[PDB]
């Protein structure tokens, strides 16, 4: 491949990545495989931004979209052809491009969107289309199960705020991967990304609440970085005590 | 007849109140009265926060506590002996101590508590003690009624992130009375107050979706204003308009 994406900001390509389109696909475990789309900024360079597709027996489950319908909807192509399996549902993490830009792809694919509700609150005021289904939390953060039917594997968390008011997390029951969204940052990071939205003063304890939350997972998948290990729940909770 | 109690920021005492130890209380509807508890600091003054009592039927609903537990148990005693009917429930509108300053008052009188869930979940890091029940809302701000049990006129309403992450609003059906708390300020009003834990780029929007909430209420009730018509609402938002 004569020329490959290498962004600005997010991880590069290395062999065992897979380039489809537009996109990057790298396979984290047997049934999981992260996805990578980039945002071309004008003059700025690629973005790039993570998320996972997960296989759960004869079906697949996503989490996040990609930056736009496009891209999203080469994720779905990208699963027919490489697993061949039904979408069942898709989960996104909050009311941002980066997580919810590809919402029309979905929809016009017949999946069943998820989100939490006060993303598909916030999503109208963040140019963003909600999802169809609405996910509440309980007062420790987890998931109430009567709003997230036939999840599976799919263990949604939220911590409190910290990167947005709305921002959730997902651990992948059966592995050792917990997906942290754009709360969390690798453990070398040199600052926690676009505060505009953020909780300055509950992030630092959202982090470790997302820790708490998956205290095996020792895989963790952020936005915008290589997977890394637990360093990266606890540089970013330090990065946040900061901003007192 | 000198002498009474005088807020550094907060309404005065006007005609028609009633002082009862440390607080005030202001009859606004057949069955709807106003509490005012007082927080002094040495050096700086008193601030006043107001919140509601409602009698529906036989029992009473309380919204919000007061500053401290010993004000708010003036406040069961106010209720035992201007109204002598048990107190069913209790509804506190975000976790700060104005509002959830009184949590254990309240509990060990045999009162059910209910708050946001995100209230409860935020709760533990803000000093207050969590409610014993977390309340869920739908993408268009209302409560899920199956965590609202028995709110008789009580019409719980979530407009997004204001003044915090978690505010919650309040009317009362078959009155003119909707209760903003710490989100709305009076309509000549010079500043948002604390800003510190609240979301400078929604807090317009929420304002607005208070207002449209309760289209018919023409009284609005705040924590540290006297009540004010519906120029409160568009005063605040046209304030956090100049926050984006
Ligand atoms: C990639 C970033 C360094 S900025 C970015 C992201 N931004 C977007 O997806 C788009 N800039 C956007 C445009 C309009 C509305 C919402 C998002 C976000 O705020 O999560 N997240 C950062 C982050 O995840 O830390
Ligand atoms: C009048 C207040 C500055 S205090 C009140 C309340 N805030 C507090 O009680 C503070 N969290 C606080 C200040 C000093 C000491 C302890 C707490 C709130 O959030 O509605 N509303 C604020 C406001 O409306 O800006
Ligand atoms: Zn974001
Ligand atoms: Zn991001
Ligand atoms: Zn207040």
């Amino acid at each position: 491949g004569p020329g490959e994406i290498r962004p600005t900001i997010g991880q590069q390509m290395e062999t065992g990545d897979q380039r489809f389109g537009d996109l990057v696909f790298r396979q984290l475990a047997p049934n999981v495989w992260q996805h990578t789309s980039y945002l071309d900024m004008p003059g700025f360079g690629a973005v790039a931004s993570n998320g996972l597709i997960v296989r759960d027996g004869g079906r697949v489950l996503v989490v996040d979209t990609a930056w736009t319908d496009d891209q999203t909807a080469q994720i779905l192509n990208w699963i027919k052809q490489e697993i061949n399996l039904p979408v069942a549902l898709a989960v996104v993490t909050h009311a941002h491009q980066d997580k919810m830009g590809g919402m029309d792809a979905l929809h016009a694919a017949g999946i069943a969107t998820y989100a939490n509700a006060l993303s598909n609150q916030l999503a109208p005021q963040e140019g963003m289309v909600a999802a169809q289904h609405s996910l509440t939390f309980a007062a420790n953060g987890w998931v109430e199960p009567a709003t997230a039917p036939n999840f599976g594997p799919l263990k949604v968390f939220y911590p409190g705020p910290g990167h947005t008011s709305d921002n959730i997390t997902v651990g992948i029951d059966g592995t050792d991967i917990a997906f942290g969204g754009c709360l969390i940052k690798d453990s070398k990071a040199k600052s926690l990304g676009n505060l505009g939205d953020a909780d300055t003063e509950h992030y630092a304890a959202s982090a470790r609440a997302f820790g708490a939350a998956f205290p095996k997972a020792s895989m963790i998948v952020m936005s915008h970085s290589a997977p890394d290990s637990r360093a990266a729940i606890t540089h970013t909770a330090r990065m946040a005590d900061k901003l007192r």
